[PDB]
Formats: C-alpha cells, sequence, structure tokens
C-alpha cells in the first residue's frame, strides 16, 4: 500500500489531522489497534476552547457542534463556605469555552471520514515503524493474521499515551519530565440534568469534586480518590453521598441524583517529551504529552499540536518547504508548557494532598483567596482557562 | 513607674508605633534590651511600600526620607539569558516604592522619640509580662542590677522573632504556621555606585543574585548561599567573583565592586502565629510574623500591624471604644497571609532548590515566563510587589 500521511490512531488527534488533510487534497491512512465501538465508548473530555471549535469548522465537521454544543461564559470555583464566578468572557477580552463531549467530536469525524470515502484500517494489530530517518519510512501491520506494508512520505503518531511511535524513537535522544499525582479521579455519567449551568470545581477538606455535563439532560460528576481505589467499592450510592458532602449546601440540596451510565477511574499525571519528533515521525497530542484534567487542556493541546502540523504539512506538500517541518517542536512545546503550567496551578490549589503541613495548607487556601478576590488574579485564570492564543508562525 | 502603652523592642516597629501614640497624646514606654548603637548597626531593609512612607509622615518624621529616599517606578527580572523590566507605576495604577534603608528609618525615629522628649530605657535586661489577662498588666525588668517595675493598660510586643513576648503567652493559645527554606542570603554593603537605576532580581543555574542600594554612591547585594556556609569563608574576593557569574555578562561588565562595608548571612524562613494577641498584650512585626526577604515584606507588614494597632488604640483612649481591639487580629491576618503567599511565590520562582527533578525546573521556568509575558501576569506581581491596600475598618 502507499498513501502521503500514515497516521497511528483515530482518536480525536488522528481524525481530526486525517480529516484537515483530506481536505486539502494530502492523502492519508489512519491505523488504528481498537474497534470503532471501543473508541466510541471512552468518556473524557467535555470543554473545548474556541481555538477547537475553530478547527473542527474548518474541518468542516461543526453542524452538530454549534446545534448542541453548551457556550459557557463562565464557572464557579468552591472553598471554604464560598462560591466564587469567574466570568470568563469579561476577564478574557469576550472569549468562551464550549462544552461539547469528546466522544460526540469523535463521532462526528468518523461519520465525516466515512462519507468522504478516505482510509482508516481498524483490528490493525502489532503496528510498527521502519525506517524513521529515510526518504522512504514504512509502516507494517497484521490485518486479520497476514503482515501488511504500508509506504509513505510522513508518519503522525497519534496513539495516546501507550502507543508504539513514541517507543519508537531511540530513548537517548528523547528528554522526559513527568510528575505523578498520588490521586485520582473517580467520575461518573449519569442522565440527569446538570446541578448548574456552568461548571463547579469544588476544593473541600475531603477531597476535591467537580460538577459538569454534557446537555440538558446528561451530567458528569468528579471526586478525587486515592490511588489505592478500585472502581468497583464505589456503588452509585456510595458516589452520591460522597459528592453531596463534598459540595456547598445549597448546591447539594438541588442536585438530581440517578444511576450512572458509565463510572471509572482515571489517575492524575503531568507528562512531556523534548523534542516531539524524530525524523519523518511527527508526535501529537497524548502521544507526546498528558496534562492533568483539571484546566481541560489535553484534547485542546492536541487540537493545537494537529493545527500546526496540518499547516507545516501543507506548506510542505502544496509549497515545496519542506523545511519548514523542523521547527514543529519548538512551535508545540511553547504552547505546551505553558498549559501544563496553568493544569499544574490548577491541581495544585483545588486537591487535598498528602504530606500536607500546616503552612501549605493555609498558603494553599489563600492562592485562592488572592487570584479569586483580585482583578488581575481573575484576569490570568480566565486567559488561560479559555485559551492562549496560537502561534501564527512562518 | 506608670505609663498607658508599654512598648518592648525599639527597632522599627516599637519607635514608629510610640512616635504615632506620643503624637495624638498617649503616653509610652518602650524597653529594649540593647544599646542605641547595636540597634543602629542591623542593615536590613532597603524597600518601603506608599503605605509605609505615609505612615512616617503621619508620625512626622519624613524630612530626610523625602530628600533622600530614591523613587522607584520598575523592577528587573533576569532568568535564562533574558531581562523583563515590570513597570510597577504603570502595571499598579501609578503606584511606586521609595528605596530607604532601615538603618536610616530607624535613626530618623530614633531622633524624633529624643526631641519630643518621651521615654526609652536601653540596657533593659530580663524584660518580662506579667497578668497579662488583668486589668493591670505590669512590666518587670533590670537597670544596672535593680529590678524595677513598670505599670501599663496595654502592652505591644514590638521585640522581633526572639523577643519575650510571643514567649509569654500560653503556648496552647497560640497555633504556628513555619516553613525554613534549604538555604541564606548573603547580603554586602559597599561604598561603590549602584549597576543599576532600579532592582535586579536574578534566577541563576548557580543560585539566586539580587542588585540593589542604599543612595546613588551606596550598593547592597545578595547571593543565595546554602546554610552550611559561613561568612568568614566568603572574601570580599569571592563574593564579587560569584555576584558576577550569576548575572547577565551586559549588567556584570558595568559593575563597579569594592571592599565590604558590612557582610553577613540572614536564613530564609516563613512564620505566622495565630491569634496575634492574648488579654491586654499585641503582638506587632517580626514578633508575629517572618517573611523570606524575596518580597520586601517584612517591615512594611511590621508598618501595617502598627498602623492597624494605632488607629484601634486611638479609638480605645479618646472615644472609649475599647471593645474595637479586639479585632486587631482578624484585621492583620487577611494582610499578613496575601503578602506570605507573594513572598513565598517570589522565593519559590526565583532560587535554585535542592530536590530538584527535571519537572519543577521547567515549571519553575515557565511561571517566570508565563507572569512575565502576560499583561494580568505582570499586574499581579506588580499590585503586590508595591503593596495590597490596607484595611479600612470599624
Ligand atoms: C477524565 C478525563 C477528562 C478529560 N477532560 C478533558 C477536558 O474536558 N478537556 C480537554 O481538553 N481534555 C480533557 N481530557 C484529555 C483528552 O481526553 C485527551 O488529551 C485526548 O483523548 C487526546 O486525544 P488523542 O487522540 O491524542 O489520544 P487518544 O484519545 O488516547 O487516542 C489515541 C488512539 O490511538 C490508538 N492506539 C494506541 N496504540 C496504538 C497502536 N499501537 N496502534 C494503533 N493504534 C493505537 C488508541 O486505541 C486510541 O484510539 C480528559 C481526559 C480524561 C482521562
Ligand atoms: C536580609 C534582610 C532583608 C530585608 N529586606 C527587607 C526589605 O527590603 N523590605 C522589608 O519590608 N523588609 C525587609 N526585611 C525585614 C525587616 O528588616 C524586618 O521585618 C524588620 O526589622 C521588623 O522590625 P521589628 O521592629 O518588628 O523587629 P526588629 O527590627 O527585629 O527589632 C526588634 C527589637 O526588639 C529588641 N528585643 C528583642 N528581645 C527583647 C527583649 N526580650 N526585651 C527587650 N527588647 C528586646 C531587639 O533588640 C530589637 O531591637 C529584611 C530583613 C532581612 C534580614
Amino acid at each position: 500500500m502507499k498513501t502521503q500521511v500514515a497516521i497511528i490512531g483515530a482518536g480525536p488527534s488522528g481524525l481530526l489531522l486525517g480529516q484537515l488533510l483530506h481536505k486539502a487534497g494530502i492523502d492519508n491512512v489512519i491505523l488504528e489497534r481498537q474497534t470503532p465501538d471501543y473508541v466510541l465508548g471512552r468518556i473524557r473530555a467535555g470543554v473545548l476552547e474556541q481555538g477547537m471549535v475553530d478547527l473542527l469548522r474548518e474541518a468542516g465537521v461543526d453542524r452538530r457542534m454549534a446545534r448542541d454544543g453548551l457556550v459557557h461564559e463562565g464557572v464557579e470555583i468552591a472553598f471554604a463556605g464560598q462560591r466564587r464566578r469567574i466570568d470568563l468572557k469579561r476577564l478574557s477580552g469576550g472569549k468562551t469555552v464550549t462544552v461539547y463531549g469528546q466522544t460526540e467530536v469523535t463521532r462526528d469525524l468518523m461519520e465525516a471520514r466515512e462519507a468522504c470515502g478516505a482510509t482508516t484500517v481498524y483490528q490493525a494489530a502489532e503496528v510498527r515503524l521502519h525506517d524513521l530517518q529515510g526518504e522512504r519510512p514504512y509502516v507494517t501491520f497484521e490485518r486479520d493474521g497476514e503482515r501488511l506494508r504500508l509506504d509513505c512520505d510522513y508518519i503522525a503518531g497519534c496513539d495516546g499515551f501507550h502507543g508504539i511511535s513514541r517507543q519508537s524513537i531511540p530513548a537517548e535522544r528523547l528528554k522526559v519530565f513527568e510528575r505523578v499525582y498520588p490521586f485520582g479521579w473517580l467520575g461518573l455519567l449519569a442522565d440527569t440534568p446538570p446541578v448548574s449551568h456552568e461548571l463547579i470545581y469544588a476544593n473541600h477538606p475531603r477531597g476535591f469534586a467537580l460538577c459538569s455535563q454534557r446537555s440538558a439532560t446528561r451530567s458528569r460528576y468528579y471526586v478525587q480518590v486515592p490511588l489505592s481505589e478500585k472502581v468497583e467499592d464505589w456503588s452509585d450510592e456510595r458516589f452520591w453521598t460522597e459528592l453531596k458532602a463534598r459540595l456547598p449546601s445549597e448546591v447539594a440540596e438541588k442536585l438530581v441524583t440517578g444511576p450512572s451510565l458509565e463510572k471509572s477511574i482515571a489517575p492524575l499525571r503531568s507528562f512531556v517529551v523534548e523534542p516531539m519528533q524524530h525524523g519523518r515521525l511527527f508526535l501529537a497530542g497524548d502521544a507526546a504529552h498528558i496534562v492533568p484534567p483539571t484546566g481541560a487542556k489535553g484534547l485542546n493541546l492536541a487540537a493545537s499540536d494537529v493545527s500546526t502540523l496540518y499547516r507545516l504539512l501543507l506548506k510542505a506538500y502544496r509549497e515545496g518547504r519542506g523545511e519548514l517541518l523542523e521547527r514543529y517542536s519548538a512551535i508545540c512545546l511553547r504552547r505546551i508548557w505553558k498549559a501544563e503550567r496553568f493544569s499544574w496551578w490548577m491541581t495544585s490549589v483545588l486537591h487535598r494532598f498528602p504530606d500536607t503541613d500546616a503552612f501549605s495548607q493555609r498558603i494553599q487556601q489563600t492562592e485562592l483567596e488572592y487570584y479569586l478576590g483580585s482583578e488581575a488574579g481573575l484576569a490570568t485564570i480566565a486567559e488561560n482557562f479559555v485559551g492562549l492564543p496560537y502561534e501564527e508562525i512562518e
């Protein structure tokens, strides 16, 4: 088989890159390990940046998002008996964020790729990458027991944290930066109306809680849990009693509860590799970096890596400027590290940590009181939360 | 002996409280352990907030400060080969800071107290405080071997970190918050012209450096040093070679060096006690709290504790409103904890720490790049650095 760009991974990064590229006339094949149905079972993200909303419109896949996505103009933080609204729109200079589930975005891209007839191979087993510093890279994989070869000019590793393409770079050429946090998030999806029209992040003595949503009749809630926990110990009953105990009383009284559609625990991690490319392999999304879910930045950083890679591959194919591709990692990493610092900051001030002496507990509380009480403080949260601007380039 | 307010400590907190009170007609005695000359040997602070400048004018002791103090409109931070100016005046809404040495402020207050004839007992040995929850507190002390008693209505503990008055409160009534940092500052005073017209804080791989001043012909420099260091291992020569190595090359080339007038190491500490009062004893200044020198807040928090105590003692004596004194600690601690959080933040992003994994090193660098590159980021530094407004009260 032969193509121009081989994309490893059919989650949101690989599908959005594939759609952008197809629309500009650049042929591409996506290889995915799993089935369509397994990819669509993953709940994950709910919050999209405007930058991400504009990229879906650029890829022509925004009809359902513009109908069904909810635009949010603000977010609440609750701490020490008080609730504080951050007017994102006012403080960021008119930007907002959009709530539309990752499942939905992925289904829309999948429906779009299928219609235009572009290649996607699902159940592609044992993907291997070869001759990365050559002129002619190739990918081998197995389909129904026979080993096939796909020849390409470039490879985009969009295969998430446990994918083959970061593992295919000589470990000595990579610098890893990682922090593992001593807690996870227990998340619960329920077909119930959300308890507020905006998000509520809560710092409570028992641990963090977050109230979020998917639509007017579907809700998504999170509580901080130790790493030792397993989801079979948390009945629906136990989760709603614990959520209610971590919220302000006038918010817990209004809570409509109900059976879970989905329940799961996600560990919190920060992870960055430098560089994000090797020869003709370019990493994008969770393959190159992980942020804790607290700043809602993972899928949105995937969007700007993909946006930066699409514009540089377009310069390389339409305009013959293949040299501009060496700049991919420097351009992406400026943005990645600022969103990593915001996600770390949010995580630090909203969660209950283990080694906590009396001084750090009080500095944590005073960080919330300063940033939420000052107009300049509020603006640093708001501009980071809506998403810092993408780099123009050339 | 009998007085209205007994003040333990003749450093800047006790002298400024004493002057304010004398000027409003409220009699007061200051007791100091040391001699005038020992108190005047301490170099310490160089940066005063406007709030502090206005309080010295209110106490009538500002003639030399208005002549000789330098008003600064901005400050520089240097990190990773670049220098960034924070325009304090622009970003704080017109506030500036004033550079006038602590030695000078203290001499001016001392000269003022002497002239007006108010009581000061120096070499007051073994000060003890008695009957703190009574109607009639008293202080005993020794002068030339004989033990004398001073009767008073109130006692102000302005005796710094190692003073008797925090030790005189039942330990069970106090909550202590403390962080000890794994480094100190080696400071050097030299009769040389400053290397810049504004302050330069420098984060360097070898450790922190700070370029500061006392006048057009006197300079004060600091380098971060391990706690194991002793000042006799640091010759003038060794200090200037190390200062130069931590600065941008175009700043080290312009440096005029010279012999030290004073050299000393100061350990970095954060410390807060809650409450700041017990019965008829009120703590003020370093007796109640310590901040690391990095945000220039210690003497300025002493000024606002004293300002808050003077206005409440005035309501108690002129207006009979002695009940308003129970509010002293709650009013002071709102301000103390925000300046403690700023001083901790400055310390964290400007110094080289020991346990430093690759992720934290990069978050430290990204904090500097975000706060210094964003207008909202720059405004949070600038409003904290000029001093957050004092509480109005009643
Ligand atoms: C609890 C939670 C909440 C989050 N909330 C948000 C939020 O609100 N906002 C936000 O911006 N981000 C959020 N995120 C992050 C976001 O979901 C991810 O960053 C996003 O899924 C990244 O997409 P991706 O395509 O890079 O990776 P993935 O979604 O992981 O997809 C990669 C694909 O590659 C496939 N693959 C893996 N290995 C191979 C292989 N060897 N061969 C072939 N295919 C392979 C996988 O099967 C997978 O389909 C959240 C994450 C979690 C877990
Ligand atoms: C290196 C350094 C740099 C600094 N830079 C700045 C800066 O630029 N800006 C800023 O705002 N702050 C800065 N500070 C902090 C500032 O110097 C202090 O917060 C300030 O000295 C507090 O004044 P005070 O009167 O409360 O205490 P002190 O100055 O400590 O004086 C207390 C007095 O009480 C006396 N005393 C103690 N025990 C007894 C007793 N038992 N009986 C009687 N008398 C007693 C002592 O002899 C002393 O004279 C700096 C400090 C250091 C060390």
